[PDB]
């Protein structure tokens, strides 16, 4: 289980490298605990396509940590989903919800069904099959799902009617808290000197977080340089406009790739703000210089070559608005210029809490502003932890990790899970 | 996943290699469907040994298929345990349980726990706290789990503590079943005029299943001419007698090697009935002329190689004690030269349910002779099966996976779970 | 089918009001919803054995009729009374469904009850059938999956023996239809008169005694309408100056201990007798007995008003007929007053829509000061009139057919479509 | 009350039956369990939802009529056809009360179903609708509560289907050689057994599982079947029926032969006629094909054709008309008529039995004497409440099986305080 066990090493070598358990060695024990699930379920899901075939596909229910309030995570119909990927997204999941101070326990769960190119009547027989097998252990006192890969308004509405019979504002959370985020950063970094407006901003990803976190780096003034896929990167100069970000959210919807989008409105990204397309490629060495870097795509993106890369090109905050984006390579790149070049990075767990916390949560201003509470809030409790416990700019890696570690601790001191 | 994916790709392809998908090709659905367990519980369990310090482990239930009848199958309590051996273990059981001809669903269960060098009060308390966390999913019309290695008669109680507080004959069965099954083997391939008598009968292991297997050749006239265990083997040539197997059993309880247990009864082991031990090596090799191997020890304990050496040795007899003794070249030597050379193979599954029959049965004389019985009529079924769906002695392979199958299948098309 | 007459009327006015517009050629995955949405999701019948005050046994039926789910809970009152049957609350349960989606609350649709003949019975019999009755009936609601209220037979005291075996086992309304049905008619009358008429001087005849009838009666004075007519099941009464308050109080209180309006009229003489005297006509319906009339307000029972009665009301000069009572208007009536829509300006209003002011306000229970719920239950009636209106001429087949709008199709129609977009999205149409 | 023809017929022949007798004279308690026992202690609608293979939405309605519980939990079947309704399974559960009653076993009277259609359906949405009305009905069954078994359009496969729902959920010559034994039970009495079925014409109605085993047991001792029917006609012989055309017949009529019909045993097809009148003289008359098959005329017919026993393998084969012609020549003419619910009890009693669960041969002996008790039973409680008391005759079996049940029934429920 390589992703969940990367993100494990990740909490613990950031919680050992402090003065945390020499301070309260206490929260030695809670370790071997917390990592271990509470409940994995996993269970056959037998359902019928419309050819009257037989299909048959995996359904999985990781009940991680619920010591801070009920299960709390997506269903993820994809077929790259095991229990291996959703181990590693449930266990970001408890500390993830644990940084938006809502409680919230770690689960995550769904199935490698997949709703590419299916019909909605096959869509609805499978919800029906999934939900069937799964609602024995959910609830609202007890488990709650969401929406997120693989699982919208429809799969969303087939699922209740199931748990019905049988019982008898979210798109842009997450990449404008991760924005929300680094605005404290460089608020903080600079003594209020410094914003969003003017700085130059690397994206990676063209999905849900990517799309809204460069409409926000937009709207507060700042340069969206790039953006990326599977297949490969897109780069201008000039800053992509909203209306690029609409047409590639909408082409996206479509499942096009960048290369194929940009092909098909070349008025649109060609004109004053053209766009270069480089297929193959991450963006994060082929943009020059650059002041902010938020991966926004899938684990693993950036590595030590490229976080060099970032670090020579002037960046200064990194973010991940994508889940542990960055491999440990880059991580021990950025935390080693901390210091000396002033280059700040904030782990995934603290940046893209903002799609969980509203979650959690459920007027559209009255919600953006319940959010970038939030995320000033988590960044407040990432700076003040590390300091409280720094061996040695605070880390912000270290300072997310062990604020969450302690809320999630503490509460399973309290209820006797850990003693 | 190597051991079920070994067990499977035995039974797959034991089923193609036949008649049975041209004489019936709905056949052909079944083994998408079965071969994905029905349902898979992980989780933790907490508990607290005499020094007041938190113990954690995994508990697993695999209820894999329950087509036939309620998920029946043991619980073990053993560091080896994972998802991984818990469903290859529930994999074979439904077909095992399939041959048994009893309404006998597939599952099996466990936890890595390790209760070697544990007191009483810390394996009541892991009983307790994995009772708690599993009896959410048992039952008598739901899930039956039994006895296995690790959970003895002080673990069941326990378990039953925990389970009543919470709702408010077996150890020579697989052997002697084996023993019978090849009695018949015997018995067939002979026309009558051969039985174990005067039979030179190799068998590997030390525990359960190879001990009362040895019990039951000598009762029956054969020679038993090898043991083994993890660190070496042993070999006689008048035969090992009632006596040493006794005195074995109760130096294996203490965890005695074999070599350790030849050194401490120098006396038993040495007159007239001496035993040679060679450390390291398996006694497929070292005894000679042999007409009977039954390997009872672990999985994968019969290389190609091995199988080879024993029909050079004149062996026409081979049946699985252990689950999944002998390797996948092992089982092709013999397939080999079956037709010609008349060397017959049984695989585990037809071989060891003596076990889990009698367990779905539950005096002295009527469980064995009902033991006697249903193992007679599982020869007749993997043979008759053979016989009647075979391409070109039949295949006793085949004959049991084709058998298994086709009841479970038949299951399984009546229930509406495959179509 | 079982002979289910009530409930196959509705089921035909509701079928032959969608079909007659453009909603299956603008969205023709409505057509699939007809035969689903019509069958009741669940029916539960059970045998409720009690003791009366004698000691003897006594047997009846209950019904909890769940009817549709898509919107939310089921929602319903519960009928103690002996003219109760399955077919009558599978009528009541199916208009229920449309009502509760016209509120716009988030309600099923659902009905249940006892032919319980509550009449001439002790409270202590009351209590041991309440205690029976909910001891077999209890298994299958709760406050996530179906909320019974107060209806005909069911009152304070019922509810409370009711939750006290419920709790045991488990471990304002009165106004609020017929204030409702007025304030609806009150919109017909703004929105057909371009605001320049409302209630005030209009000619109402109203049927029916009960609570509905009462406080529409009521509210129809208070807006300065005259109430020309009140009736019962024996025979109808009709005033020329107006029915007064006083009168209508009294007549509640009489009612409350089952006097017919002629027994009424006897033991006050004095009140009915003066400038507001009233004449009581036995064994007839006050559509033909009140002259010329500008409303009616059916508020008695189902098929009240016969296509006799409503030409007669027609030609009185009727303009607005909403009904206050279940599915008052016959099919006869209904094709006579939709008939002169467009020509005599003759605007009918099916009662899902006029009387949901009842359920509508035990939606906000399961969410005041009687002002604030006055408010609210104005809102609701008023939105719910706009939503028939808007969504009649959005589906007009008539093209734009600038005269009256139909409000029968307009609330048939409003009410279908929300239910059905609620079960296309939870898969219980495809 | 709503109108509920069938069930009302079943109440009025019970009442009936039990007030012209002595027994609300030497115990009037059973008074009051009429208004009790014959409302059902629960009923449960349902839609039922499912998909054809077009991948169109199908709609439909199952019912659970729970009637009686009062001698032990609801037994009895579930029926796929499209005459299913509330009333047509209130008069089926109200049968089946007695008739589980008189088996002397300790089942209460159920019946379900839906008036889902399985005519031309396949496999697929036949299991579709399967799993969609026991996924509705499985809240309100269970072993120790209700026990559906098999009927009209619920056979093997079906059984499967629901099976398989209910644990993916929650986690056939009984009747007919059980009427036959009847039969023999009433002969034997009314000839002091000087009579049996051997040499009897008997002249059966239907052509599904009653009736065919019902003729074949009535060709093993020795009898002529001289007719069968169906919806659409009837068959008439003269030198009886063979087990092979009945096997044949089987065969056909699970799928929904110039040879075996047309030597030695020709056959002679009526479209569009029940058997009745065409036969000739007859000894005994075994309606088993439908509820009201038997007119008053038929009946009429029957007796001057000589019959002198008539027994309904279907439920309530005779219509009132029939009942009382045959109960009116019964004192004169020694015609012996026996309702349903004592005749055709073999099927639930057998199916109690293997609730209790054996051979063949010891489920067709326990058989025999459960209906051999039966008979007993009714002759000696239509004595016992005689108000006639004419030993110049036969005693009626129907107020003797009515009274019978109607009496275990009452006792259970003033045991549980379910009447008072």
């Amino acid at each position: 289980e390589p992703e969940f066990q990367q993100a494990y090493d990740e909490l613990v070598s950031a919680v050992e490298d402090s003065t945390l358990f020499k301070e309260e060695p206490q929260y030695k024990k809670v370790i071997p605990v917390v990592s271990i699930p509470e409940r994995i379920i996993q269970f056959r899901v037998t359902w019928e396509n419309d050819k009257g075939e037989i299909e048959v596909n995996n359904g999985f229910r990781v009940q991680y940590n619920s010591a801070l309030g009920p299960y709390k995570g997506g269903l993820r119909f994809h077929p790259t989903v095991n229990l291996s990927i959703l181990k590693f997204l449930g266990f970001e999941q408890i500390f993830k919800n644990a940084l938006t101070g809502l409680s919230m326990g770690g689960g995550k769960g769904g199935s490698d069904f997949n709703p590419k190119n299916r019909s909605d009547n096959e869509i609805r027989r499978f919800c029906v099959s999934f939900m069937r097998q799964l609602a024995r252990y959910i609830g609202p006192d007890t488990d709650v799902p969401a929406g997120d890969i693989g699982v919208g308004g429809r799969e969303v509405g087939f699922l209740f009617g199931a748990y019905k019979q049988m019982r008898n504002i979210r798109p842009e959370a997450t990449g404008y808290g991760c924005v929300y985020y680094v605005e404290k950063m460089i608020e903080k970094a600079t003594n209020g000197k410094e914003t969003f407006k003017g700085k130059r901003v690397a994206i990676s990803g063209s999905g849900n977080v990517a799309q809204y976190a460069a409409l926000k780096v937009i709207e507060l003034g700042g340069t969206v340089v790039s953006l990326s896929d599977s297949k490969g990167s897109i780069i201008s100069k000039n800053g992509i406009t909203a209306d690029q970000v609409y047409a590639i959210a909408a082409a996206k919807l479509k499942f096009k790739s960048l290369e194929e989008i940009v092909a098909d409105s070349v008025q649109l990204f060609s004109g004053d703000h053209s766009v270069e397309y480089l297929a193959g490629v991450r963006p994060w060495t082929k943009v020059g210089q650059v002041d902010v870097a938020l991966p926004s795509a899938t684990q693993n993106e950036v590595s030590g070559e490229e976080a060099k890369a970032l670090v020579d090109a002037g960046c200064k905050f990194i973010a991940e608005g994508s889940n542990m984006g960055s491999t440990k390579e880059a991580i021990e790149v950025f935390e080693a210029n901390r210091d000396s070049n002033g280059v700040w990075y904030a782990p995934g767990k603290a940046a893209n809490c903002g799609g969980v916390a509203v979650s959690g949560l459920e007027t559209n201003e009255e919600v953006d502003a319940k959010l970038k509470e939030i995320m000033y809030t988590c960044f407040e409790n990432c700076y003040k932890t590390a300091q409280k416990y720094s061996i040695e700019l605070p880390s912000l890696l270290k300072g997310a990790n062990i604020a969450g570690f302690i809320k999630v601790a503490d509460a399973m001191f309290d209820q006797g899970d850990v003693f």
